């Protein structure tokens, strides 16, 4: 038995649902408490005993938590602790966004070690992941490069000046928005994916006609995008091979006829 | 250029005040007069000429006007005609509460056509909305499903036996109470919001640690909650784009930093 396995055996319907099998609640982190980032919101499972793997999520340039926080409930309801952060400045660039992701994860560990905190004992400090939008997606790839003990990375509509992530060894799912005019896939998401070494478990999910906000809060493909983000975090943070079919097997292959997906790349099996 | 726009340009101060810029009065509807609901109280503006959009508000199971009637003064003082109703039986179920919401709106129309009545000519019969608590919030969503000519719907701490509102096309703001142990958000308000179509203008306002009564008369955050209800009815029933910033812009982003709000969802811009 895999000791990290949580929740019922997955199905397509369960993975595409707006919420997973778990109840969750949401705790605010004030600017006074927040260390190394401006402020945040923690989404954590309830009525299920952990500890759980934990994910930090960061927005893009001039953006706030509202752009990215649909990931909080979507992952929390599948047995993850999620922190969505606001950056010290909304003008922060990718390297700064990488530092703030790691600061958020470091504080989750502190909160998990604090008897008074709602998330006391909820975080497995050794099973951590990062996600982010646009320059926060650049920050996600920089965090992965600089912190290779991270278990998973999901940049979405990522933006970064440099395309060289040839040393990244963290399992990385890049979510790309076909029609993106802010972070064009041919200058950002696609070259990032192509740089990753052959030995790094990886995927590229490109959404048909996607604008730059195609994986943001309120998007019209939340069922499909959420199915991939949850499956990625289950497989790589929980080692949960019940989710492998949705990334690499017959369920995955059936997705590739959906008009919503214009392209998918991977180095399956995993 | 918008003939439905009433009153001064909005400010944070004006929107959080216990009353808006208009004076209002009340007219009791006896159980002898009331047609298709038990009885009610009408709240209507007095220092401004209409006609005005109209709203009906229904309570929850076993509950009376007193639980929901704070909305009367708050919305009437912003240029709406509001009827707070008692149901034929306090044991009426959500489909019955939906029928009674519409019967109350229909009688507001009749009174507005009744030369001797205090609200003669005050209702625009083309601009109607619904609100309700708990089973009354279930009723509100059922009314919106079955009456797509409605301009707006505001279920608050809603309860319903079914979560599927995937054909509601009426602009819907769901007000949720995070710690609700009567209509838990994980089983009611959140699934209702998540069922709404992408084409439906919508918002989800969840109050931090809120009990089931978090949006009822005498609640602890009536300035902030009433700001959202007034802004929703202005934006959608008056097509008043002056209120857009309070729902979708910088003032709204400033609210998301308040401890009182644990979650907000929307598909801005509207």
């Amino acid at each position: 038995m895999n000791p990290f396995e949580k929740g019922p055996d997955p199905t397509k319907t369960m993975l595409e649902a707006s919420t997973g099998p778990f109840t969750y609640t949401t705790t605010t982190v004030s600017s006074t408490t927040a260390s190394g980032y401006r402020q945040g919101t923690i989404y954590h499972p309830t009525n299920v005993t952990g500890p759980f793997a934990a994910v930090a999520v960061v927005p893009g340039y001039l953006a706030s938590q509202s752009s990215i926080n649909w990931w909080g409930p979507r992952l929390a309801s599948h047995g993850f602790v999620v922190i969505t952060i606001d950056t010290n400045s909304t003008s922060d660039q990718p390297p700064s966004r990488a530092t703030q992701l790691m600061a958020a994860l470091n504080q989750l560990k502190t909160f998990s070690n604090t008897s008074s905190h709602p998330i006391y004992r909820k975080v497995d400090p050794n099973r951590l992941g990062v996600m982010g939008w646009s320059m926060g997606g650049g920050g996600t790839l920089i965090a992965a490069r600089d912190n290779p003990t991270l278990k998973a990375a999901i940049p979405f509509a990522p933006w970064n000046s440099s395309t060289n992530f040839s040393t990244v060894s963290v399992p990385t799912l890049i979510i790309a928005c076909e029609s993106d005019s802010t972070a064009p896939v041919n200058s950002h998401a696609s070259p990032f994916y192509n740089s990753l070494p052959s030995t790094t478990k990886k995927a590229y999910l490109e959404m048909n006609n996607g604008s730059h906000s195609c994986a943001n809060s309120g998007n019209s493909n939340a069922g499909l995008i959420g199915k991939y983000g949850v499956s990625w975090m289950k497989r790589f943070m929980d080692n949960d091979t019940r989710f492998s079919p949705y990334l690499c097997g017959a369920p995955h292959q059936a997705d590739l006829s959906l008009t919503a997906i214009d392209e998918y790349r991977e180095n399956c099996p995993y």
